[PDB]
């Protein structure tokens, strides 16, 4: 359903363009992530045919609750708003990383991102 695809309007970032703030300032935006600026957000790259798996074995353990942990690690660019005011024009940092990620998986398909493990 649509929760799927709108994961991966949140969290999905095929090839990144280099991954600085200029980069999340960009795709933020474009992605209607910034009325109001939604204070820190992740994208994943590589293809999805990994991200799904996550909702498998084949690239997920059980994790928590609700979520699923991977067992591979992905390319990463995480940005987080700074400057004070929660309305445009948003102004971002990236960090980019590199591991495995949490989502909840519904109906074999991730539907939310957890990030709490991109803030520390």
């Amino acid at each position: 359903n649509s929760r799927y695809t709108h994961f991966l309007t949140q969290h999905y970032d095929a090839i990144p363009q280099g991954r600085d703030d200029r980069y999340c300032e960009s795709i933020m935006r474009r992605r209607g992530l910034t009325s109001p600026c939604k204070d820190i957000n992740t994208f994943i790259h590589g293809n999805k045919r990994s991200i799904k798996a996550i909702c498998e074995n084949k690239n997920g353990n059980p994790h928590r609750e609700n979520l699923r942990i991977s067992k591979s690690s992905f390319q990463v660019t995480t940005c987080k708003l700074h400057g004070g005011s929660p309305w445009p024009p948003c102004q971002y940092r990236a960090t980019a990383g590199f591991r495995n990620v949490v989502v909840a998986c519904e109906n074999g398909l991730p539907v939310h991102l957890d990030q709490s493990i991109f803030r520390r």
